[PDB]
């Protein structure tokens, strides 16, 4: 195996981590222990078709995390859902509820310290409410004026747009519902979420709502 | 961390090794190092969901071999695909078919040796062709009268089908058509399909088909 190693910049200044990321590809060095060893952490991601790049990153010292499935649906007028646009005093909440419900990602204990996926998904949903990383976050808000659910958002090319984070018990049908009404009204003809392997109820919901899978893929640390 | 380690007799027999299964539990004894000793192979199926499992397996030094997913779909509106029953005469066609087909399986060397994948298959397959009523291998003729495609399926219970086996360039739906009539035949309410998480062509055509995910799991040898 060649691939390149390159720093995770943002990861290392927010996580407080010396990572690196490994690329693999026809014209990079050598991957070789020596390349690898000074490194608190290294991730690799590859598709999970490829046994010959499992097997040689698993004789290279490296572990599987998780497995992540990316489907895409079909963008058409759904309509809306009565979803509104997350504001800045939406924050603290939004920030609360995601660090509660994505503290299992792939920067979960023991690859990274327990606190880290919380605080790593709470800026997300912040980001995607100030529209720095995803573009918008919806919300749906029950009776008493509390989030019941939350979708965020973001424009990938001319045709697609992408879920970041999605969360909410019982509003699962709704939410897609919101995100694809976003899609349709911003011309897009697609709309790709990716989401954990072990996530049998994301997977569940968004093949009731018209997905299907357009890769697989394994993340593995070292 | 708790588990049983039972031998895999079929497989022992099968392959020549001396390999058990690991099965995480309470009541069970501890899982260590030594009770892993006697074995050639040790293989361990967990929840994808589950991390805790896939950590302290890894602590003891299983690695991933593969992921799988297993949906179901219902049983309705079936009809003929004009399918036949495979016969005695079809073995070596099929044992070739199956042993090329299902190559990159979980008994893929470096697991196991070079020609166990193949042999496992053709098994399998064979098995099917010698089954009764409640265990099939159906073709798909072309018209030149040459296996299309196959597929092999079992009765698992009262409301059950399970397919095994499917394969066929170009003849998925036409696959798909089949087991659901076979699975129709026997009053069959719903019918069930695993497949490798890297099996994106066999993933669209299942959720294409109507089916959802039912659950995910990791195969991780020692
Ligand atoms: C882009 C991404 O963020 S991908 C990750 C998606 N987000 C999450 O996982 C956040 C937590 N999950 C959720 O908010 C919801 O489960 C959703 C949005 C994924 C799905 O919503 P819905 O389709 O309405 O499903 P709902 O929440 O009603 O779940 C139904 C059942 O699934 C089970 N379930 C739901 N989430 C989980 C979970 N994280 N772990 C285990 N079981 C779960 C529940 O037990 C529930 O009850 P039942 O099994 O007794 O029927
Ligand atoms: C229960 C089980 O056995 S699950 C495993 C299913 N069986 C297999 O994987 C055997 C090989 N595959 C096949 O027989 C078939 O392609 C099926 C049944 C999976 C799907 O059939 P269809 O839905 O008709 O898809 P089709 O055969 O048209 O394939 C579509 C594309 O996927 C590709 N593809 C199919 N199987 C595989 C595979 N195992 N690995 C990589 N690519 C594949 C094809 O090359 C084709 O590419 P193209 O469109 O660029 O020509």
């Amino acid at each position: 195996v060649r691939a390149s190693i390159e720093p995770l910049t943002w990861e290392n200044a927010f996580f407080g981590v010396n990572s690196a990321i490994v690329r693999i590809t026809s014209e990079a060095p050598l991957l070789t222990p020596d390349a690898l060893a000074p490194w608190s952490r290294v991730q690799a991601k590859i598709a999970a078709s490829n046994t010959g790049e499992l097997d040689a990153l698993q004789q290279l010292g490296f572990s599987l995390v998780e497995g992540e499935v990316d489907l895409a649906l079909p963008v058409n007028n759904v309509s809306d859902s009565g979803a509104v646009v997350a504001q800045e005093t939406d924050i603290p909440a939004l920030r609360q509820l995601a660090s509660a419900a994505f503290a299992q990602s792939r920067f979960r204990a023991p690859w990274y310290a327990p606190d880290a996926s919380g605080r790593f998904y709470a800026q997300w949903i912040e980001n995607a409410v100030r529209g720095t990383f995803d573009h918008q976050c919806l919300i749906l808000r029950a009776a008493s004026g509390d989030i019941r659910g939350y979708v965020s958002l973001r424009e990938l090319n001319a045709t697609d747009a992408r879920i970041g984070l999605l969360a909410g018990r019982g509003a699962g049908a709704e939410l897609m519902q919101t995100a694809l009404n976003w899609a349709y009204a911003r011309g897009k003809t697609t709309l790709r979420v990716a989401t954990q392997m072990g996530n049998t109820a994301a997977l569940k919901r968004y093949i009731q709502s018209g997905a299907n899978v357009e890769s697989t893929a394994y993340w593995l640390y070292r």
